[PDB]
């Protein structure tokens, strides 16, 4: 990377907002996955919307690629730079504005975490609900289609993403749905907000994101039903989803994932296979939705229910940070998550064939998942110095992502593609899919410089 090119960056966001030192470039070169560390040839934080627009001028008119970089949580190796190139930091950008209680909405800058969008909130009646365990960006979380605990009752981020500010590869400033709208629903003209929406940086740099916001619930219960086996809590799960029980959370961890979150967060769980619950409403429709949850759990074997601001805020908490705790049970390895979603008729299956598969190969996993949405993850450590390991991790992690495409459902439910799945994207959408995805990619990135070799 050329002394005149990083003096031209430096001329757009100013000295101390560009760096070419190797530690620097290392940081910003992985996630929180397993993905080899690949370093950025630089790293540049811009302050605003104009110097973003530059950067990216700059950058694609001179074929360096761009990646974009918000809080690094990701889990597929989507900021990895396996081409070189800029990493932009967004997180500088940190401002909340157009805060419109009235109509259930905000716009948030890259910086914005949930925490701090949350906090802002007190006190209002109001808050975001798409709860990724980590600490993450919310424009991150729109490139990526995060999704979380409270998704099975309040939506994803496809379904609370209302426009999208993005700067395209080339520098142009789009307002998806038009600057500064924000409405329920459109019919007018292609909807471009779902298309930048799990676009994961290949698309173009979000540097807002329009929210929809969530009215806080009147009364809640949180609770944790133990098992006697898998079969048991996810056929409970299947069961209170076409009761068309509205409960606010319904998490799942297997016996492994409850004693190494059990480990790691003094929480003092039963190891079994667990449901961790919640429901929301008013103490008749709460006392309603437990009665009627409570006979379901009770015709699979469930425990009485052990109930949970504090208690279930520890015990949210240690959910959050099972990723984490799945990591400490080896203390010095990595961990690959696989993240399918099928039918969830299908979900009883795929999840005991999963642990039958973890328990006759020699690999350790974890499991939890957001099963209300028929979703899970299998958290299998590794090594960072055992190949051996770490090509049966992907077999396995390969092996599972095709049983559920088998089953009619998804790769991904909510992590994204990056690195890992590229492959498993094509057979999960065909040839017809995969040209249609590229024609897209094509016209918005006509160079290929927009975070190259993710997803596609
Ligand atoms: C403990 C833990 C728990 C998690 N739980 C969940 C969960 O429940 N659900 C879930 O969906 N994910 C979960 N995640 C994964 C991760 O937090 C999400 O994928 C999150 O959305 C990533 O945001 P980020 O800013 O940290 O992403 P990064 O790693 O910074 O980037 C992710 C990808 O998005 C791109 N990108 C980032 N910011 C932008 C932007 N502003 N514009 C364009 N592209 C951008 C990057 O180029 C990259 O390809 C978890 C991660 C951890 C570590
Ligand atoms: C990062 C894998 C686990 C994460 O998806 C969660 O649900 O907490």
């Amino acid at each position: 990377l050329s002394q005149d090119f990083v003096e031209a960056l430096k001329a757009v966001v100013g000295s101390p907002h560009v760096s070419t030192a190797s530690a620097v470039r290392e940081q910003h070169g992985h996630d929180e996955s397993m993905h080899r560390c690949q370093p950025p040839d630089a790293v540049v934080w811009p302050q605003n919307v104009d110097q973003v627009s530059r950067v990216a001028s700059l950058c694609y008119n001179q074929g360096v690629p761009i990646i974009p970089f918000g809080t690094g949580t990701g889990v597929e190796g989507g900021v990895c730079a396996v081409q070189g190139g800029v990493c932009i930091n967004l997180t500088h950008m940190d401002q909340i504005t157009e805060l419109n209680t009235e109509d259930f909405s905000v716009v948030v800058e890259p910086g914005v975490t949930r925490k701090a969008l949350n906090t802002h909130l007190r006190d209002s009646g109001l808050w975001f609900p798409v709860d990724p365990g980590a600490d993450a960006s919310l424009c991150g979380m729109a490139a990526t289609g995060a999704s979380g605990t409270n998704a099975v009752r309040y939506g994803t981020m496809r379904d609370n993403v209302i426009n999208l500010e993005v700067v395209l590869p080339d520098g142009r400033l789009l307002h998806t749905a038009g600057r500064g709208r924000h409405y329920r629903k459109s019919a007018a003209g292609y909807n471009l907000t779902g298309l930048f929406v799990g676009s994961e940086g290949t698309l173009g740099i979000i540097t807002s994101t329009t929210l929809r916001l969530h009215p806080a619930p009147e009364a809640t219960v949180a609770a944790t039903c133990a098992f006697p086996s898998v079969q048991a809590a996810v056929d409970s799960t299947v069961q209170i989803l076409q009761a068309a029980v509205p409960v606010a959370r319904i998490e799942f961890l297997d016996d492994v994932m409850m004693d190494a979150c059990n480990r790691h967060s003094k929480l003092n769980c039963p190891v079994a296979p667990t449901l961790f619950l919640e429901f929301h409403g008013s103490q008749q429709t709460l006392a309603e939705q437990l009665q009627r949850t409570e006979a379901i759990t009770q015709d699979n074997g469930g425990s009485h229910f052990s109930w949970a601001a504090e208690k279930r805020n520890e015990l949210w908490a240690a959910r959050h940070n099972a990723w984490y705790a799945a990591l400490a049970l080896s203390p010095g390895s990595k961990a690959y998550s696989t993240d399918v979603c099928v039918p969830i008729s299908r979900l009883p299956e795929i999840l005991v064939e999963t642990k039958e598969e973890i328990k006759a190969s020699k690999l350790t996993g974890a499991i939890v998942g957001h099963v209300g949405d028929g979703n899970f993850a299998c958290i299998l450590l590794v090594d960072p110095d055992d190949a051996e390991e770490q090509r049966r991790v992907k077999a396995f992690a390969e092996n599972l992502g095709r049983r559920a495409l088998a089953l009619g459902g998804t790769c991904t439910g909510e992590h994204g593609i990056g690195l890992g799945k590229r492959q498993l994207l094509q057979e999960e959408v065909g040839p017809v899919g995969v040209e249609t995805m590229r024609q897209l990619k094509n016209t918005l990135d006509p160079r290929g410089l927009m975070n190259p070799g993710k997803v596609l």
